[PDB]
């Protein structure tokens, strides 16, 4: 049950909602497929990321959405799942 | 040579300008210090990252700003722990 | 100005993508928000002619399925031997 | 939302203790075309607004009489205490 992650249904989706999650150690995600409508969730960033080097992570994981367990599979959609290391840097003259 | 990086002087600030650099494999930077005016520059992301493992990088590197070589020193780069980052994922129900 | 008409792609094969690029098009994908990912096709020259304006990287509108979807350019894939945009990612805002 | 930012004139242990005494925490403002500046912000004033999405959209730091539009870039909370140790703000 190590591949079992708690998912929180997102309330805010406007400006700064994603940045808010990041500073709270989270990141936004979308759960879809089937007859049920898509559900926007928030997952623990470092907890999810630490499993993304395991082959079975891309096979099947479990998201606990509001108590109910939901089996999902990550989709290869975005070109680069991992984002740039450096966003800004300061340099001092020596 | 290895610690020699091309620095393009930024002319466009404001909203969207930083994302534009990111989509071109670059990131915004500021060169300050001494008793001269600060200058906004753009650097190649991977070129810098591929040198951030070497101790010399944190001692002294050279930035080519407008054709002239400027000896600078990176500031507070090691402040935050560096980890793989994700800002979005897609999951399908199985 | 920053509003572009998008065509939903139903054929997602490698062949279909090249057939787009062969006629002023290029494949793109839209994801994020509270909706499932959507594969679309955009007019090449129309998009490219606006990628010099910094507000293109601020916020643009894609008309998908008769609906206006506010997105940001998330990724840009360019040709190795040509000045053509091969593929793009757009994230919803 | 506007927050009062005081440009720090002293650094170190004693300087930090005086900030923790005035109900303030150390913060850094960088980005744009200006040098990074170390500032001091009211702890409770900032923390009580970090539950609003507007705080992460755009806030204004009043630095030296100048209104500086910024975004909260990074945050450091205590190891087990419900308070903020340090924050980073990027200029927008």
């Amino acid at each position: 049950n190590a591949m079992k992650f708690e998912a929180v249904v997102r309330t805010e989706l406007g400006k700064g909602a994603s940045r808010r999650l990041r500073l709270a150690g989270q990141f936004p995600a979308v759960v879809y497929g089937g007859e049920a409508a898509p559900v926007a969730v928030a997952l623990n960033h470092d907890d999810i990321v630490n499993q993304m080097d395991k082959p079975e992570f891309y096979e099947a994981i479990t998201l606990v959405i509001g108590g109910e367990e939901v089996k999902v599979k990550p989709q290869d959609v975005q070109r680069h799942a991992f984002k740039p290391k450096v966003e800004h840097m300061d340099f001092i003259r020596i």
